[PDB]
């Protein structure tokens, strides 16, 4: 009854018109969908358009992982976000060679059209882009329920660009990440858990929000039921090797505008659960332990943090051994 | 957690582009590790255990071949499966339905596909009279392969390939056994009345949707759990079908794809299936016989394309009695 | 005792090898016997008079000719019936369903509007629009109702010697809307056998000659007798290219008739075969309440009548019709 279980049961007996580079609206889901007209513009769009997921690469770095990775960082941005990638590039992302563990960096942006009424930047990207050589930007709409459509195709440059890192972390641009802490679990792992890796803040047995003024909000019209297992809240940690089956599953699964909730069906379709570790305080510390550096080192993701308090709290973090 | 099937989706991940990241083709010596995964196997029969240690060797050889038998390009490719001491059977389709014709277009050839039945396996040494009558008749073709049951998909394979080698441009195929009766001017008739697109991806016979292994040990088809599991796809059988040219060509490439199957009609369906495409069923190939009460009229036979099973008298006695059925029936 | 029927059967004894024992096809001065041998000659219509008097006369040249049209074999011959002051009509053809692109071409066949008739001459503007369009066939005679079926006899004329390697020939009024997509559908949905004896329409079957003076299709005793033969009418048919040589042939065995598709219907009977319907040939409109809906026009093939900016507006409501039928 729900538009998208409805679709997606429909694409499942497919794989007992097309879904992956049809880009004109369809325009049956005016007709279909229930209310299709008062829904925000946003469910409009990601119904119209679903069926299109083709887009090119504008901005690429084909060398970025010319010597072969074990951690790629792959930062979720916006186009005018230059503070909080440059504060990344200088406090956790830092690329690393610690050993031939290489560390490497990319920032995934989609486009922010004048069409939009965005303020043209894309002459300040490409300076950027030369300088620091670090942003992958495909010719998508880069808006929220679009993000799904921002990790298929991340996904895709991995296969075609990066597909031998051992590890990839995927998160977003305004988190903290103590990437020392991750290098080190990573190299303290069996080589049969590194090959299914998928860690993060998980949840179970979620459903979609239905209050329409939050931003997670999904009618009943749009999807039903509950949520399939999916780690959320700005950040995850998986193998490259779990990355090329997650991209190859991505086909047998319909767009879903909640980012972490598609990368959780994925998950899913492939007969896995997403592993919880309490590392990821995606809700943040308390406050009387904010002052403390030490309240840091044994987490790997505390969301969310501003530009100057991400090199603050790096800097303190690379002497924190000799007062925790 | 078939054996079949665990391996087939190991060739799948093989083939597909993302998921890839010893041949299953010619490797012809035993592959010894299925006496470890396939449990039960040393009890299993012994047609059981040659398919599985011989499964990943298919580059074998023609030893007889008529490299010019499509020279003037045909209509109605006729390959007719046959054992080597079936020398009536195959004489009896010469002189019947599968007669060779080169009436004004529509060329009709022929041709026997044949393994080996080797003196190692206590078969009568027939060799010299097969290459008599193939010197004497020109449409043997035979490869280097123990012609077995188990081994008919890759009779199936090898004249794949040699259609694509050897007669590519025949605009029709049709496969079937040698003892099998085939009303050849019903058949051109049917593929004249075809449009252009239908007979593009031809692929008709006696299909059956959603079948599945026997299990009884004792029949025929028997197949085990610890070979194949779950249900058959939609195929062609029980003695013989029609398809085309162009999709003979498409089916040979698609056959490194898929791994060997006992039973060959379900393997060509496995090939269509990957192909994306679905065998059609058309009634009048009649894989079990007539009804009993019109075995007699020759009228039963005007209006299908093909019956099983008949002797090699029977076959030349209906084809002469259809020569004059438009007049009496 | 009918006209046209006695001397029909005058043209079918002297082409039979037995029964054999003025022309009727390059006699181009009036036949004035008929003035005596029909039966109220002086009060039949003056359409009547001239058919009656130009029987004989079908030896006609092309005035403006496509020689090379079909230099390059076509899969279709798209042949438009057409008037010269016919401009908005043949040039909504041109932009919409009549697009020249299995390489199809097109042309519009037309006689002449002569002044003598009171027609204003626009023989400038007919060399300047077939100079940039390269597409208007056009022979001299008078182009009128009563000749349209030499129309057809100078047209399939033209195929035999101009055109003949085409595969499959439509043939069409200038005012018919014409889905070329669903026909072309049609026509690789076809076997060879089918292919080479093609002919369909609207074919109508024990049909007769309307009798009363004041209709468009009057036809009197005295020049015609019994029922026509099965032919279609009513806007457009279409055909092989095989059958049109076999057409061309015998029509020297057939008397013009004023009705052209009546006089195709001859031809083909004469050729021992009969036109197959299709009711994809709507040559009546379809309901007012299912119009505007595209899908009633990508199920059809044919509809009369449309007009110039209707034929550029379907064929453009066609090209998007798919998203929703
Ligand atoms: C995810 O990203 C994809 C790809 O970027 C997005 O899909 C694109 O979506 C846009 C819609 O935002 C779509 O644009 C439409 O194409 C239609 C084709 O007919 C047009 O109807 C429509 O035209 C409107 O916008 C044009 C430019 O603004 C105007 O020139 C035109 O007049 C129309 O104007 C309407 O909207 C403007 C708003 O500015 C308004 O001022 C006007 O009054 C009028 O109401 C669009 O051009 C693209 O076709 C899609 N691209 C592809 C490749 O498919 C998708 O939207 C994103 N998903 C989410 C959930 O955001
Ligand atoms: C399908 O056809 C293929 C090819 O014809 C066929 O594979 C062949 O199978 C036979 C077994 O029937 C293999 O022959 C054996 O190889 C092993 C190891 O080399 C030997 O042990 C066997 O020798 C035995 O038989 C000898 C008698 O000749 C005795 O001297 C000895 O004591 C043993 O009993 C035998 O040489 C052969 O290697 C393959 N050939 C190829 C090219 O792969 C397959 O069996 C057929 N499949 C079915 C299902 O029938
Ligand atoms: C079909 O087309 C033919 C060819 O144009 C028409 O024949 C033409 O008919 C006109 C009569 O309208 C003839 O003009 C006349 O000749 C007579 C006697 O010479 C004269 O008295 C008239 O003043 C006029 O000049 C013309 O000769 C004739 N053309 C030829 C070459 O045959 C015919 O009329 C048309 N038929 C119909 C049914 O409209
Ligand atoms: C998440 C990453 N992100 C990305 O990569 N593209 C995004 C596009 C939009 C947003 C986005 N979040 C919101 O609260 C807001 C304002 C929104 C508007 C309307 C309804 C719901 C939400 N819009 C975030 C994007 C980020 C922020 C880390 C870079
Ligand atoms: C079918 C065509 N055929 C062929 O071309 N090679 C064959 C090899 C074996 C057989 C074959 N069928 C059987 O019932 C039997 C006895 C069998 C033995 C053991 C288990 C199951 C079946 N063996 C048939 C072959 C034919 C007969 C028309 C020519
Ligand atoms: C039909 C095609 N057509 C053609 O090609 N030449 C024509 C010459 C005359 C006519 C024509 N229609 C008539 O109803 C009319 C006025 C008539 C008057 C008196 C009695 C009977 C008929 N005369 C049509 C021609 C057309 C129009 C699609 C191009
Ligand atoms: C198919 O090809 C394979 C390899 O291309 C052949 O395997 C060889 O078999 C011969 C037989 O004497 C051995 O000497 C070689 O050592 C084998 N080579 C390999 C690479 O395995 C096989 O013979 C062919 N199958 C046939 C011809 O039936
Ligand atoms: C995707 O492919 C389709 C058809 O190949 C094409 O129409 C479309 O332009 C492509 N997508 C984009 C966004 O260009
Ligand atoms: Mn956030
Ligand atoms: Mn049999
Ligand atoms: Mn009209």
């Amino acid at each position: 009854e729900a538009y998208w279980n409805r679709e997606q049961e429909k694409l499942n007996r497919q794989y007992n018109i097309s879904h992956l580079n049809y880009c004109e609206p369809d325009l049956r889901v005016t007709s279909v969908v229930t209310g299709f007209n008062n829904l925000p513009d946003r469910f409009k769009d990601f119904l119209l358009y679903l069926r299109c997921r083709n887009y090119s690469l504008l901005i690429d770095q084909p060398d970025k992982c010319a010597k072969k990775p074990f951690l790629l960082l792959a930062i979720k941005s916006l186009t005018p976000h230059f503070a909080r990638r440059q504060a990344i590039r200088e406090s956790w992302g830092q690329e690393s060679n610690a050993g031939n563990q290489t560390v490497v960096r990319v920032f995934l942006l989609g486009q922010t059209p004048p069409e939009d009424n965005h303020p043209d930047l894309s002459d300040m990207l490409k300076f950027e882009s030369e300088k620091h050589q670090d942003i992958l930007m495909w010719n998508y709409r880069d808006t929220f329920f679009n993000l799904s459509l921002k990790e298929v195709l991340f996904l895709r440059w991995v296969s075609t660009s990066c597909p031998d890192t051992e590890f990839v972390f995927k998160g977003d641009d305004d988190v903290f990440v103590n990437t020392h802490h991750i290098l080190n679990y990573l190299n303290s792992l069996s080589k049969t858990k590194a090959k299914d890796l998928f860690i993060g803040d998980v949840i179970h047995n979620a459903g979609p929000h239905r209050d329409k003024k939050l931003k997670y909000y999904i009618p009943e019209v749009v999807y039903s039921g509950l949520y399939p297992p999916y780690a959320g809240g700005g950040g995850f940690l998986y193998s490259g090797h779990l990355a090329l089956r997650l991209y190859h599953i991505t086909d047998q699964v319909h767009l879903y505008p909640i980012d972490d909730v598609y990368t959780g069906m994925c998950l899913q379709k492939l007969g896995l659960v997403p592993e919880k570790h309490k590392g990821f305080r995606t809700f943040d510390i308390e406050e009387k332990n904010k002052n403390n550096i030490c309240s840091y080192v044994d987490l790997m993701l505390v969301h969310s943090r501003k530009p100057q308090e991400m090199i603050d709290i790096w800097s303190q973090l690379q002497s924190a051994h000799l007062k925790c």
